[PDB]
Parts: structure tokens; C-alpha cells; sequence
């Protein structure tokens, strides 16, 4: 079980906060060239705008920039919120979306471009979006033109973005939705009707069926199969391992030991154990012992026999070294 959210900390070290382009530290900076790109490595949050001008991969000779390399994009895989606006007006063609916010989730919009937009794609040479991972566009508009084979932008019911009302979309100009459906760059099935960042079922706003992880699955392994799982808003989650998997009805309830069927060893109080505690150090700093009923049922022992039990009561207990 996945039940731990964020693991260690929240990532390998942990969380840092960055400036934006053309502020702080990038004061004067009209792109995210290749001289200042290396200052956002290790950022989680990177406060105020993002800019990626076509300056930054051709190189600017007078500035003593050079020409950015496609593959150190990948130093902004770790930025998930932004608290300005992002302007992407130039990016390859060897990568079909954009790559490098894979895992950006959250854009906040206090500041925008000419005052009106928060994210803005525009003359881009890619085939869909990829920003999977994007729930909240908060307050700018948003703007995707003139990419010229990108499909699926317009599947996408940016309403469930928007927070702020009346949040402009304008999205003209790109690979008509003609020829997007007549080549199977549709939505996928397993996809809600809400929408995609492109075909694969990652890439979605929401599930028709339920979710698993980062997937729009159709089955949720309630009844047969690999971990036992429970639907609880649209999510597979499965059940405690001490919960002996059924056949003809579902493992669990809920998440927890103590919300399943059937323990499929032990059961001590409401909780699903391995085994009866033999010597824990109780919540009252004293060891608690217990023992096995017939029908699988963990009893405390008798206090006399401490170091042990075998049985229920004072019977059986002196043992030969
Ligand atoms: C969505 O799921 C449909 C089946 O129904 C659902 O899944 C089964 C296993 C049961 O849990 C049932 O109670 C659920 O309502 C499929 O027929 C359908 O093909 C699925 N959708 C897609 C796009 O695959
Ligand atoms: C970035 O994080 C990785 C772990 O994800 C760590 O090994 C590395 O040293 C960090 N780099 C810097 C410059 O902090
Ligand atoms: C599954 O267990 C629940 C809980 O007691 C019960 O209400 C239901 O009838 C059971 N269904 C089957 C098919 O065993």
C-alpha cells in the first residue's frame, strides 16, 4: 500500500522555492536561456513567471548566451506550481508535447502576459500537450495557437481548471478537429468525456470508469485478481494484507486492518493480526501478551504466566531449559 503520501519528506531531499524569469535573481532576462536554466534544478515551486522564448534554443551571441540543448528541459520536470504565468513560445520537434511539465500541477495567475493570460502555447511544432498533471489554471486566461499538427487541446474542459469566473480560452488556429478523429488522435475510451492531454490513458483530466496511480483504468480488482482494491472516489485501493481475498463478495470495506471481511489469520479486538501479540511493549509501558481461541480469536492471557501462554487461564506454563 501506497499509504504513506509524499514518502520521504516530499521528494529525494525536499521542496525549494525559485524566482521566475525576469525577476530576482534572473533580473533582465527576457527567456530561460542556456545560462540561467541550471538555476532551476531541485525546485518544486518556481514563484512568478516562466518564459521560453525562441532566444533560448536559438542562443543570443551579444548577451554571451548559447543555444539551449532540447535535453536540459528536463530540469523543470520538477516544478509543480507556478505562481505567475507560463509563456512557451518555442519548442522542438523531435518531442511531440511538452515534456519538461510533466508534473506541473498548479498555476496560479497574479501575474499574466499584456495583463490577460496565465498559460500561453503558441507556434508550437508539437502533436499534443502533456501537461497530465495540471488541475488548477487560477486566475489568467489561456491561450493555444498556431500549432499547426497538435491535437486534443481542444477535448480538454478547461471550466474544471478555472477558478476565477469568466476565464477566457482562446484555443484557434491549430490541427482541426477534422482530421484529429479521421486519424484516431481522438480522446481515449477509458478517458471521461472531460477532455485529455492526448491519447494515453495518463494523459486525462478525469476517468469514465475508475483510476489506479497515475492510470484511467476500467477495473478496479475488487472481486478477483492482483491486490484486492475498494472503490472509494473513483480510486483502487487495496485492502490490508492480513484481509483473506473472497470469492463471491469484496475483500474490504475500507482501507484499514479493522475494515475488512475476514482476517486470514488472527483477530485480535477488531484488528487483523499475523499473529496475537506475544511481548509487545503495551501503550502503557507494560508487555502485553495474548493467545489463539479455536475460532482464530486473540484473548489477553492471565497475568500470572507473563514471560508466556500457551493455553487460556493459569494452565500450562512451566517450561524445560
Ligand atoms: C467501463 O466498465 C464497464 C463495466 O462495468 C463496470 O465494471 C464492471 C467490472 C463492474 O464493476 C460494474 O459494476 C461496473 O459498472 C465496461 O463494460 C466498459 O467497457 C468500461 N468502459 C470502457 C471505456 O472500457
Ligand atoms: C537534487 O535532488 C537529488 C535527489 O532527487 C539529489 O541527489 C541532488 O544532490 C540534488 N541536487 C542539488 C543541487 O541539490
Ligand atoms: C457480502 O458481505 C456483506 C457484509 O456482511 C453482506 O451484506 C453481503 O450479503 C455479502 N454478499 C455475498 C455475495 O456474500
Amino acid at each position: 500500500e501506497d499509504g504513506v503520501r509524499k514518502c520521504k519528506k516530499c521528494e529525494g531531499p525536499c521542496r525549494k522555492v525559485c524566482n521566475g524569469i525576469g525577476i530576482g535573481e534572473f533580473k533582465d532576462s527576457l527567456s530561460i536561456n542556456a545560462t540561467n536554466i541550471k538555476h532551476f534544478k531541485n525546485c518544486t515551486s518556481i514563484s512568478g513567471d516562466l518564459h521560453i522564448l525562441p532566444v533560448a534554443f536559438r542562443g543570443d551571441s551579444f548577451t554571451h548566451t548559447p543555444p539551449l540543448d532540447p535535453q536540459e528541459l528536463d530540469i523543470l520536470k520538477t516544478v509543480k506550481e507556478i505562481t505567475g504565468f507560463l509563456l512557451i513560445q518555442a519548442w522542438p520537434e523531435n518531442r511531440t508535447d511538452l515534456h519538461a511539465f510533466e508534473n506541473l500541477e498548479i498555476i496560479r495567475g497574479r501575474t499574466k502576459q499584456h495583463g490577460q493570460f496565465s498559460l500561453a502555447v503558441v507556434s508550437l511544432n508539437i502533436t499534443s500537450l502533456g501537461l497530465r498533471s495540471l488541475k488548477e489554471i487560477s486566475d489568467g486566461d489561456v491561450i493555444i495557437s498556431g500549432n499547426k499538427n497538435l491535437c486534443y487541446a481542444n477535448t480538454i474542459n478547461w471550466k474544471k481548471l478555472f477558478g476565477t469566473s469568466g476565464q477566457k480560452t482562446k484555443i484557434i488556429s491549430n490541427r482541426g478537429e477534422n482530421s484529429c478523429k479521421a486519424t484516431g488522435q481522438v480522446c481515449h475510451a477509458l478517458c471521461s468525456p472531460e477532455g485529455c492531454w492526448g491519447p494515453e490513458p495518463r494523459d486525462c483530466v478525469s476517468c469514465r470508469n475508475v483510476s489506479r496511480g497515475r492510470e484511467c483504468v476500467d477495473k478496479c480488482n475488487l472481486l478477483e485478481g492482483e491486490p484486492r482494491e475498494f472503490v472509494e472516489n473513483s480510486e483502487c485501493i487495496q485492502c490490508h494484507p492480513e484481509c483473506l481475498p473472497q470469492a463471491m463478495n469484496i475483500t474490504c470495506t475500507g482501507r484499514g486492518p479493522d475494515n475488512c471481511i475476514q482476517c486470514a489469520h488472527y483477530i485480535d479486538g477488531p484488528h487483523c493480526v499475523k499473529t496475537c501479540p506475544a511481548g509487545v511493549m503495551g501503550e502503557n509501558n507494560t508487555l502485553v501478551w495474548k493467545y489463539a481461541d479455536a475460532g482464530h480469536v486473540c484473548h489477553l492471557c492471565h497475568p500470572n504466566c507473563t514471560y508466556g501462554c500457551t493455553g487460556p487461564g493459569l494452565e500450562g506454563c512451566p517450561t524445560n531449559g
